[PDB]
Parts: C-alpha cells; sequence; structure tokens
C-alpha cells in the first residue's frame, strides 16, 4: 500500500526544504558538487517516471547557473568541465536524462561537450586504456569515472547524431573495463586499479567495493543492450547486480537491505553517504531492461522485490518528517544514510540517496 510517487515526492521537498539554495541555484554548497549532480539526476528522474513537471523549473535554474565556468576549473569553460573525470560525468549523465526528459536539444548537446572533454584523459598507455580521473594529476584510473564515461558513451550511442562512433567507443571501453580485472572473482568491482612499480601493468587495488560502483556499470550496460540487442550485456549486467543481492557478499543485509561497507564502523563519509540510491536508480533501469527483453511474466522480479524490500526497510526505519511551523508551512521527508538503522539526521547526500531509492521503485 506503499505509494513511492508521493513518497519520492515528499522526499523531494524535504530535500528542498533543509538543503536548497535559491540564491545559488545550487543544493548545499557545504556538500561536495558532483552531489548536486546526482539530485538533479533524481530529480529528473521522478519527473520522467511519474509523468510530473513540479520541478521542472528548478532544474532548469540550477542547470542554466551550474553550466556556468567553474570558479575551481574556469579552463574547463563550463558546461560542466571540472577538475575531476567523474565529477564531469556525474552532470553529463544528468543532462542525458534531461533530454530524456524534455527533447530539448541543448542537454544533449552539453553531454557531447562532455563526452569529449573526458575523452582527453584517456589513454592507451598505461593499463591497455582507460581514463584517468584526477586531470591535474594522473595517477588514478578507478572505477567510477570509467563507468560513468562508459555509461555515458553508451547513451549517446542511443541519442547522438554521429550515433556510430560513440557505440565504437562503448564497445572498446567495456571491453577495457571487462579486461581490467577491477570486476572481481565473485563479479563485483573494486574501487580501482593499481600500477607495477617495475613492470607499468595494472591490477586491481583491492579497495573496496562501493554499492555505485555496481551501479553506474549497470545502467551503461543496458544502455549497450539498447544499442546492440545483444542480450549478453544485459547477462554481464544480471551478474554484477545478483551479485551485489547475494547476502554472502556482504553488500545485502541477513534482512535484505542493501548496505554500505561503512555503514558498521558509523564511518560513511560525505561522497559514501549517497552510493546506494546511485545503485538503486540503476538496478531499476537493469530491472526495466530485462522484463522487457523477454516475455516471461516473473522477469526481472528480484530486482524490483529487492528496490521493494529496501524502499519498505526503509520507510520504515529511517524516515524522519519536517516539523511544519506557524510560518514556514514546507512540509516533506528527511532520511539518514543507514536504510535499516535509526533515523539521527538528514544531510543532502544522504536525502539524494533517499529519492533515488524511492524514485527507484516508481
Ligand atoms: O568514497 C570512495 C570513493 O572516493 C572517490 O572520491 C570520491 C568522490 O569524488 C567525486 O569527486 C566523484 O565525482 C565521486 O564519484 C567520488 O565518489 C575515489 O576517487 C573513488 O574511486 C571512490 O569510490
Ligand atoms: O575540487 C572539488 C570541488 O568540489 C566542489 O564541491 C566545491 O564546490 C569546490 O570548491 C571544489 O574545488
Amino acid at each position: 500500500s506503499l505509494n513511492s510517487t508521493g513518497l519520492a515526492q515528499a522526499a523531494i521537498n524535504g530535500l528542498n526544504a533543509r538543503f536548497y539554495e535559491s540564491s545559488n541555484a545550487r543544493w548545499s554548497s557545504d556538500e561536495p558538487w558532483w552531489i548536486s549532480g546526482v539530485a538533479l539526476t533524481m530529480v529528473i528522474e521522478y519527473m520522467r517516471r511519474s509523468g510530473s513537471k513540479e520541478y521542472l523549473d528548478q532544474v532548469e535554474d540550477v542547470i542554466e547557473v551550474q553550466r556556468q565556468p567553474l570558479s575551481w576549473w574556469p579552463s574547463g569553460e563550463g558546461e560542466f568541465r571540472a577538475d575531476a573525470t567523474d565529477d564531469t560525468g556525474w552532470w553529463a549523465l544528468a543532462m542525458v536524462r534531461m533530454y530524456d526528459l524534455t527533447g530539448n536539444e541543448d542537454y544533449l548537446n552539453i553531454s557531447i561537450k562532455d563526452e569529449a572533454y573526458m575523452r582527453q584523459w584517456w589513454t592507451d598507455t598505461e593499463c591497455g586504456g582507460g581514463l584517468y580521473v584526477d586531470i591535474q594529476d594522473l595517477t588514478y584510473k578507478n572505477a567510477i569515472a570509467n563507468e560513468l564515461y562508459l555509461k555515458l558513451v553508451a547513451s549517446l550511442a542511443n541519442r547522438a547524431p554521429n550515433a556510430t562512433i560513440y557505440l565504437d567507443r562503448a564497445q572498446q571501453a567495456w571491453t577495457w573495463f571487462l579486461g581490467s580485472g577491477m570486476i572481481n572473482g565473485v563479479n563485483l568491482i573494486n574501487d580501482g586499479l593499481a600500477r607495477d612499480s617495475n613492470t607499468g601493468s595494472c591490477y586491481n587495488n583491492r579497495l573496496p567495493v562501493w554499492t555505485y560502483n555496481q551501479g553506474v556499470i549497470l545502467g551503461a550496460l543496458v544502455e549497450l543492450y539498447h544499442a546492440t540487442k545483444d542480450e549478453s550485456y544485459l547477462l554481464s549486467a544480471q551478474a554484477i547486480a545478483d551479485a551485489v543481492l547475494s547476502p554472502s557478499n556482504g553488500l545485502t543485509s541477513s534482512s535484505g537491505v542493501l548496505t554500505e561497507t561503512c555503514e558498521g564502523s558509523d564511518s560513511c563519509n560525505q561522497d559514501q553517504q549517497v552510493f546506494k540510491g546511485v545503485f538503486a536508480l540503476n538496478l531499476a533501469e537493469l530491472g526495466d531492461a530485462v522484463a522487457g527483453a523477454s516475455s516471461d511474466p516473473d522477469a526481472g522480479q528480484d530486482y524490483r522485490e529487492y528496490l521493494d524490500t529496501n524502499m519498505q526497510s526503509m520507510y520504515a526505519n529511517d524516515r524522519s518528517e519536517i516539523v511544519p511551523t506557524l510560518f514556514d508551512s514546507s512540509t516533506g521527508d528527511l532520511y539518514d544514510v543507514s536504510w535499516s538503522g535509526p533515523f539521527r539526521n538528514a544531510t543532502m547526500p544522504k536525502q539524494a540517496s533517499a529519492i533515488g531509492l524511492y524514485v527507484a521503485n516508481i
């Protein structure tokens, strides 16, 4: 009897009431900029899946301000071209969703500029491929920047005029990712690559398995499927999702709730706080793709059931309602980091993650 649209809307209102800065057309300037990008993605997705337009004016306002040349990276010349390739990739994908919502070629063009900017930091001379995250420094090829890039080129393969150059890039980038060793022996993705001191060969650095690194890659494989109709892409995506769902890998609790590795120690930082909702949103994309690619009515049920199970735990154990006043009539819902542990405080990354989960159930 849960309304995921109603709850997503209350979570976005809570996000806006506590964290939106009208003077800055941004959420929480005291929180990383890339998470304003994620929040924009969540709000855009809400509107797409629910058919609402309630936050369109706000979303356009954020885009018009945040696409300006960044005060901390003016050489990027704005259009979300930032000092890290993953920061750029979050906003680029948000503009892909904006394009899907509106049909306005302006947003697609931004996505195209972002792809060309990110590709500047692809090299074949280290690790056989992939891009660096850290543009000034060029020391780390990690999972998330390369998953964002892959999902971006795969998305442009379905939407842009030179579709064939993008689909080549996407197939080459997926081949590189799969061969990098970052997907480990239980089909989960570790944080990035290390480089051998003597030989220059790269290997899985065995840093943690973060939920958003099991999630952006699913959206990328879903887009590769759509560009090629080759179900092998869904089969790979399903193996990664199936490993997240399996309690033996510890991302999923014995009560079946998605759990960041840092929750136990109560050490989830501003970044890690947003990871879960990113995985959720991408898992919903995979489920929709699997259910569509087949005639079996049970197709994608476990993904759908998983998302429901998480929604209901978050709803029940991790929610807090804003206190309306005689002056501020604002109403909505506030969320903490653990989708099962108790509510202690809300932050903007925790809130954006929460919206992602409700939007994945619309
Ligand atoms: O929290 C682990 C995470 O740390 C990453 O840096 C965090 C954060 O950096 C932003 O600038 C970027 O847009 C985010 O996607 C990223 O989470 C580190 O470099 C990652 O490899 C790692 O997963
Ligand atoms: O370098 C990363 C950038 O992150 C953003 O969240 C901040 O607004 C910038 O001041 C900072 O330079």
